[PDB]
């Protein structure tokens, strides 16, 4: 199935299901990837941190070289990491994402996270304790480094994840600004609705991707009290009615909302059941309930890099 696609400030078509990518183990990925491709997806989201870009880029590689896609038809996405903020490690780490992905370009290169951290050999640099330690350069240098890449024609559009309204306003205000952001990828599910954000964005004309929108299940740091969004009763009324999985459901919720979702699955049988969104609806009343179910939780918080000055989730929205 082709998914639908959600257009960017730029023009550009950005497809509004894509394969997430974290968490997917290098010896399973490569063939994820693949399946999904075959499957119909187009949109695949990848981060330097997952350290899983090279068998994302093998899988792409083999697809393209069997025919069974064209480059101009995917649509890549990845991230920079916030221990890569000064400049010169922006466009090392860039060049190391586009390497291991073995592309000529990205489609979308997001700014992971806003709050910085210290640059060294560390992914994760630590207080003493584990809170995380900060940066030098901000993401308003980074955002500055990020700018080259798209006059190189090595990036197509930038764009931010994790951004609060006030850090996007930062942005947008910043002196000199070269490029706008085409999307700001945020969590979101119907226990985090983000009616505001997304009122915000879209108002901007800035795009929003929906990171774990199946709760997140295989987070290392589920408890099993937290709350299950794929165990809701009230979703799997709703599925059930549609003869479609919950997952299903949660993929089409955002859909439904204009915004472009990213569901990780290493499971074939999964993978191509969740672009399997585009043959149903859920009806007005479905969405006024799902929608009333926001509980404002998070199951990325992030908390240890709470005491940054960037940190984002202190804001209202
Ligand atoms: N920008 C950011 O800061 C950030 C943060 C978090 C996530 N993300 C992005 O968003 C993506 C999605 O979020 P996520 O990985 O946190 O979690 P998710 O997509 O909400 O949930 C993934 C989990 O759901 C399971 N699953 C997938 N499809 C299912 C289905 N149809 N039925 C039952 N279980 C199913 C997966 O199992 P199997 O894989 O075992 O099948 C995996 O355990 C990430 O992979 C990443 O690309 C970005
Ligand atoms: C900005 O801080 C982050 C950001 C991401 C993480 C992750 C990652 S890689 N994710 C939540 C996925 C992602 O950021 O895409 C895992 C553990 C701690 C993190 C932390 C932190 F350590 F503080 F808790």
């Amino acid at each position: 199935h082709m998914a639908t696609f959600v257009e960017l400030s730029t023009k550009a078509k950005m497809p509004i299901v894509g394969l997430g990518t974290w968490k997917s183990p290098l010896g399973k990925v490569k063939e994820a990837v693949k399946v999904a491709i075959d499957a119909g997806y187009r949109h695949i989201d990848c981060a330097y941190v997952y350290q899983n870009e090279h068998e994302v880029g093998e899988a792409i590689q083999e697809k393209i070289q069997e025919k069974a896609v064209k480059r101009e038809d995917l649509f890549i996405v990845s991230k920079l990491w916030p221990t890569f903020f000064e400049r010169p490690l922006v466009r090392k780490a860039f060049e190391k994402t586009l390497k291991d992905l073995k592309l000529s370009y990205l489609d979308v290169y997001l700014i992971h996270w806003p709050q910085g951290f210290k640059s060294g050999d560390d992914l994760f640099p630590k207080d003493d304790k584990g809170n995380a330690i900060g940066g030098k350069a901000t993401f308003l240098d980074a955002w500055e480094a990020m700018e080259e890449l798209v006059d190189e024609g090595l990036v197509k559009a930038l764009g931010v994840s994790n951004f609060s309204h006030f850090q996007i306003e930062k942005l947008l205000n910043k002196p000199g600004l070269k490029y706008k952001p085409v999307t700001n990828q945020v969590e979101c599910h119907p226990y985090l609705t983000q009616e505001k954000l997304i009122q915000y964005c879209h108002s901007k004309g800035i795009t929003v991707t929906a990171y774990s929108p199946l709760g997140s299940p295989d987070r290392p740091w589920a408890k099993p009290e937290d709350p299950s969004l794929l165990e809701d009763p009230k979703i799997k009324e709703i599925a059930a009615k549609h003869k479609k999985t919950a997952a299903q459901v949660l993929i089409r919720f955002h859909i439904q909302r204009n915004v472009i979702v990213i569901p990780k699955s290493v499971t074939p049988a999964r993978i191509v059941e969740n672009i399997q969104v585009f043959d149903f609806k859920l009806s007005d009343e479905e969405m006024a309930t799902i929608l009333s179910f926001n509980r404002n939780w998070r199951a990325c918080n992030v908390l240890q890099s709470s005491h940054l000055e960037d940190y984002p989730f202190n804001a209202e929205y």
